[PDB]
Order: structure tokens, then C-alpha cells, then sequence
């Protein structure tokens, strides 16, 4: 892609509220939540465990729509 996505900088356990240390920006495929959205994702909860290096997708965050 040349669009960058949000990917997990650490294992994010199920039902954790996202913080900034947990999210990095990388050009990965398939593309996930756009990297520009990282500030809007803080304090939202993920609904599954996200391992280190996994791309964050719209369906993994509770309450996300964009």
C-alpha cells in the first residue's frame, strides 16, 4: 500500500483501553485503520487480543466508526 495503518506496538490484551504507546504507524497489507486516526483511538476498547505487529482493523475496536 503507500497508505499507512495503525499496527500494535505491543500485545494489546482483550478489552484493554488503547493508549498511545500501544499504536505505531506502518505501511502494511491489508490496510487497517488509517494511521492519522491514532489520536482518536485513545481510550477506546479493543474487543479481542491484538498481538504485537497485528494491523488494527475497524471491527476490533468497540465504538469505532470512521
Amino acid at each position: 500500500m503507500a497508505q499507512a495503518s495503525v499496527v500494535a506496538n505491543q500485545l494489546i490484551p482483550i478489552n484493554t483501553m488503547l493508549t498511545l504507546v500501544m499504536m505505531r504507524s506502518e505501511v502494511v497489507t491489508p490496510v487497517g485503520i488509517p494511521a492519522e486516526d491514532i489520536p482518536r483511538l485513545v481510550s477506546m476498547q479493543v474487543n479481542r487480543a491484538v498481538p504485537l505487529g497485528t494491523t488494527l482493523m475497524p471491527d476490533m475496536v468497540k465504538g469505532y466508526a470512521a
